[PDB]
DNA sequence: ATTATGACGCT
DNA sequence: AGCGTCAT
């Protein structure tokens, strides 16, 4: 009844660059804009993997994580960017600088939490209620909406996406009650006149396309994103969830993509986030454990309270590369030579930081893979990280994983290394 | 022979 | 601590 809260008390935003590599490489060879193309590591084998696609080849079905050789075969007129190689392996400096670029524009409308490489999450509220004392009641014109979808809409008694679109934002735009400023739903619609507005600012200051979602929460906002890409933007209200959830795969859902939503699916015996509302808290806790069963209790009502953290910045600095079947790391002098590699990409990306960012990195994690293990890690140790040194770095790596070598003879490696990862964590003030 | 990352949960 | 899960 009254007491029943509904998880309507915060205005989120989740902004996500379109195939953001991609985009990198188009502003800067302007040669790629508006075409088929991708962004390929390695080259070597089968023309390299693809990691970011265009929407334009998306269209003819090209994917992360094929094959460029494979990709040419749907796409005989694709085009690639290759990620640089330093020191023998794939360097992300770029697309981290580009990140920057964009996570700077964003932190001026409000704090943001950096989700990934190209997205972060915004908590809107207080700019909402600002923006609201603003407008004193006045109603909000869909010219401030441009780009905007309202999720559900239009409903009830045009052929083109565009004016598909547009009905549904007049539908909604007519049915608010922009006199209480407390409308959960009014709240979300000014929240979306400013994330318009901080599109914008991010096309026009980098030349980047974005879209983004924006509800009451993470999750949802999250959801909204994906729900109509590229370069635009959607509004999921709380009254849009039981439409929604009701077809939606409990695999959609941001953490239910891997084991846990399998066995939602499995020993439930359902398909559709919707279906969750049937069982109790107790019934939920009882299956997946005391909080994932509240959380699922409340996220399939729509409801979620993981706050935005106030976190721009990432927490850990690494460096990884594999080793794939042939080119296992066999030899000391090997594993050596390519601790060496990542240590002194490592020592630079840290000494950006320390000159940017004023912290210190204070321990340093060592992770290798063995061949023959189905795990993407086999073994991890620590040891401190008291100086931004390669050398030292790489020496004190090997220290902590030399005594994996099963190899009797001292200058052979056994089993052989598919995977080195060196992380810098644990950041203190500086 | 996806690869290169990065955050957070469990015990 | 070291491992596992999920994500981009
Ligand atoms: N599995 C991966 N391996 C390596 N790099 C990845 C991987 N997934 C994503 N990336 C990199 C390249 C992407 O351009 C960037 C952002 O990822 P993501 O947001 O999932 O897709 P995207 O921005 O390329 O397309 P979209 O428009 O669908 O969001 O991060
Ligand atoms: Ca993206
Ligand atoms: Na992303």
């Amino acid at each position: 009844g009254p007491h029943m809260a509904t998880g309507q008390d915060r205005v989120v935003a989740l902004v996500d660059m379109d195939c953001f590599f991609v985009q990198v490489e188009q502003r800067q060879n302007p040669h790629l804009r508006n075409k088929p193309c991708a962004v390929v590591q390695y080259k070597s084998w089968k023309g390299g993997g693809i990691i970011a696609v265009s929407y334009e080849a998306r269209a003819f079905g090209v994917t992360r994580s094929m094959w460029a050789d494979d990709a040419k075969k749907l796409c005989p007129d694709l085009l690639l960017a290759q990620v640089r190689e330093s020191r023998g392996k794939a360097n992300l400096t770029k697309y981290r600088e580009a990140s920057v670029e964009v996570m700077e524009i964003m932190s001026r409308f409000a704090v943001i939490e950096r989700a990934s490489i190209d997205e972060a999450y915004v908590d809107l509220t207080s700019a909402v209620q600002e923006r609201l004392q603003k407008l004193q009641g006045q109603p909000i014109s869909a010219d401030l909406l441009p780009s905007t979808y309202i999720e559900g809409l239009p409903q009830g008694p045009t052929v083109q996406k565009e004016g598909m679109r547009k009905q549904g934002l007049f539908q909604w735009l007519d049915s608010l009650q922009i006199d209480n400023l407390t409308s959960p739903d009014l709240q979300l619609t000014v929240g979306a006149v400013i994330v318009e507005e901080m599109r914008a600012a991010i096309e026009r200051e980098t030349g980047f396309q974005c879209s983004a979602g924006i509800s009451h929460n993470k999750v949802l906002a999250k959801l909204a994103c994906g729900l109509n890409k590229p370069n635009r933007q959607t509004l999921v209200s709380h009254g849009s969830v039981p439409q929604l959830f009701s077809q939606m795969p409990i695999r959609k859902i941001r953490s239910l993509g891997g084991k846990l939503g399998a066995s939602v699916i499995e020993i439930l015996g359902i398909e559709y986030m919707g279906e969750l509302t049937q069982f109790t808290e107790s019934q939920l806790q009882s299956h997946f454990g005391e909080k994932n069963g509240s959380w699922l209790y409340a996220m399939c009502r729509g409801i979620e309270h993981d706050p935005v953290k106030p976190r721009q910045l990432p927490k850990t600095i690494g460096c990884s590369k594999n080793f794939p079947g042939k080119t296992a790391l066999a030899t000391r002098e090997q594993v050596q030579w390519w601790l060496l590699q990542l240590a002194q990409e490592l020592e630079e990306r840290l000494t950006k930081d320390r000159n940017d960012n004023d912290r210190v990195a204070t321990q340093l994690v060592v992770s290798i893979r063995v061949q023959g293990d189905k795990r993407l890690s086999s073994l991890r140790r620590c040891c401190a990280l008291t100086r931004y040194d390669a050398h030292k770095m790489s020496h004190d790596a090997f220290t902590v994983i030399k005594n994996c070598n099963t190899s009797g003879i001292q200058t052979e490696w056994s089993p052989p290394l598919t995977m080195l990862f060196l992380c810098a964590t644990k950041f203190s003030a500086s």
